[PDB]
């Protein structure tokens, strides 16, 4: 609705079909902040990862999940704002039944890039999402 | 705190001309992010005063029609989907079109570099010249 779909996200960092559109790439480092828009098709999600800088998600459409490692998953819908603290290992993605669209803001980009870990397994995903 | 309001808290005449509603999305009370995020509605004709942010600002337009102008430069027309990169210390205003509202997300970057510096109102002549017939 607000933005066109971006380009297909790498299978190295995503499970399923995800489209990413860079809004602010901050190539010159002026803002120390990057901004992206992402569409997760049903079932699609990031791998587990963390950022040294805090991340902010703003949900613009659909239904999805955010989960920090060892913690219960949080249900996302339009309007929700997720503050992802620095270094917290987490994933986010769509509900099984419905796409998720959100803006993402990476803060304190200079602290370093995302650290990518393992995929969110089918088991982890079902456990987090089944019947919610 | 701003969740208590229907449209947000009404913009103070100290900083805005006309009717504006602001909802803070990220206040960063605890400085975890060095960034603040807000959602703003400008009714037609409403706009910020001239101001600058030491750390810069990013606008993401979600609805309607507005204008962005840097001191001494031609105004830029804003529509849904537009992204405005406002560099550190650049003096500017933004706001709605004369006959349509503007809604946008604002991101104040590098907050630790200081608060916004607020200058004069955008005069009716400045606004008319910026917007009339556009």
């Amino acid at each position: 609705d607000i933005f066109e779909r971006g380009s297909k996200g790498s299978s190295d960092f995503f499970t399923g079909n995800v489209w990413v559109k860079m809004l602010v790439t901050d190539e010159n480092g002026v803002f120390n902040t990057q901004v992206y828009d992402v569409v997760f098709e049903p079932g699609a999600r990031t791998h587990w990862h963390s950022h040294p800088g805090g991340q902010i998600l703003i949900v613009t459409r659909g239904k999805g999940f955010y989960q920090e490692r060892g913690k219960p998953a949080r249900i996302l819908k339009k309007g929700d704002v997720v503050e992802i603290p620095p270094n917290v290992v987490h994933w986010h993605g769509a509900a099984p039944d419905e796409e998720l669209v959100h803006i993402g803001i990476s803060t304190q980009v200079h602290l370093g890039p995302a650290e990518w870990l393992g995929s969110v397994t089918e088991e982890e995903y079902r456990k987090a999402t089944e019947g919610k």
